[PDB]
């Protein structure tokens, strides 16, 4: 029963853009090394809570000058047939799905030293919505979900352009301080939520929500935490 | 002799208010437990680089919701007769002196763990200027310098209200991330520089700069580092 999961400053949150603070010090995010060669392959796992892709060393992310991170992994949150499952909401709207790319501050060698430390971990988050076309970067992961239908299963996938899983607009985002959304829910996590969304086909969103199985003989669906109150935190925005 | 002194994100810096970014998310500083009783006494020490007062446990400081610190020590930077010695400057203007109250994040149990980690240490900085009245708060410290004029000397002083050494409006400050201004010049220090100043008499300012002796047979004077480039860092302001 991680006591951190009862902290005052938890994630995810409902983003109310009218209450967000415009902060012009929030510059465009910068990503280096995200365009991977096909080999070595990466490991894609059904962990019973999400599908998680382990990322290789060398993916560097900066929130700004002096604010440097390395990417660890990415995973997804999703709903069910006719039910949205983003973690974050905007003005109470929940989107079909959400991607999280979790990073470690370059000041720490291990996750366990960064847990609960200010700015020790940073998450990049983007909503997934339905578009008309099959998203080619997503297809490389989604086309392998059948291989990992079973809880605790994994498979290897070719490296891909990891930045193609995210929006092209890196300028416009909300940022706030919060927590991991799974035990141990440690605080001090810098959350960056893109304004622009990513487009998947209806078929892709259905593959995501209908393929994977979780604890027991239950479908892995609706794997989002309820929104947590801001409790006086102010969400910042990189635009007015 | 410490290559970190040549890092990219060093302190101090020149503040250019018109180029600061206003972020309404920067709330008034909260400083609790700073009104110390006369007992126990505190160590005041000439360390040959500054005069330093050791602070007891219980001085709690927050830069924002869930971003808490405990004060460790305070020290000063000053010039010489008719020469200002602040560390920060404002549009190129050097103030007569500067006070620094150094704090440790509650997320770290030791200073050595915090050095080089983002937001591990936070310093509150205020400019000291010349005014016509004698300053009662500062007198408690200045009146005791004669006793510690020898490099390496120390004395015990009565408890004092540390918060009385600071400016009037805790809602009005600049903020950026930089470094210690002495070796090891570690990065990831959050600097908060009050917009308003504190006034000492000309006599008090003279007492500060003229009583203490440093390494060799030289005066302890002009104990400030040269200003360092922002290198892309944007200074934030808590007010438009
Ligand atoms: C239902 O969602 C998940 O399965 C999930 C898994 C991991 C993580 S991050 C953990 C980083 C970590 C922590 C401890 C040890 C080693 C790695 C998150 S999140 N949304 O970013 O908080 C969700
Ligand atoms: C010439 O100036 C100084 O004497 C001076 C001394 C200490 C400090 S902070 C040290 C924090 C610390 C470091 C290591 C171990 C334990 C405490 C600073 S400053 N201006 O805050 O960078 C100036
Ligand atoms: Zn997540
Ligand atoms: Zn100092």
């Amino acid at each position: 029963v991680s006591p951190a999961c009862a902290g005052r400053f938890q994630s995810p949150v409902d983003i109310r853009p009218q209450l967000a603070a415009f902060s012009p010090a929030l510059r465009p995010l910068e990503l280096l090394g995200f365009q991977l060669p096909p080999l070595p392959e990466l490991r894609l796992r059904n962990n019973g809570h999400s599908v998680q892709l382990t990322l290789p060393p060398g993916l560097e992310m900066a929130l700004g000058p002096g604010r440097e991170y390395r990417a660890l992994q990415l995973h997804l949150h999703w709903g069910a047939a006719g039910r949205p499952g983003s973690e974050h909401t905007v003005e109470g709207h929940r989107f079909p799905a959400e991607i999280h790319v979790v990073h470690l501050s370059t000041a720490f060698a291990r996750v366990d030293e960064a847990l609960g430390r200010p700015g020790g971990l940073a998450v990049l988050a983007a909503f997934l919505e339905e578009g008309p076309e099959e998203n080619s970067a997503y297809e490389q992961l989604l086309s392998r979900l059948e291989e990992i239908a079973e809880e605790g299963s994994e498979t290897q996938v070719p490296g891909l352009d990891i930045s193609a899983l995210l929006p092209s607009d890196f300028s416009r985002y909300f940022q706030y301080e919060g927590s991991l959304t799974t035990p141990p829910c440690a605080q001090g996590v810098i959350w960056t939520v893109f304004q622009q969304t990513v487009m998947l086909s209806a078929k892709q969103l259905h593959t995501l929500s209908d393929t994977l199985w979780g604890p027991g003989d239950s479908r892995l669906q609706l794997n989002f935490r309820a929104t947590q109150p801001l409790n006086g935190r102010v969400i910042e925005a990189s635009f007015p």
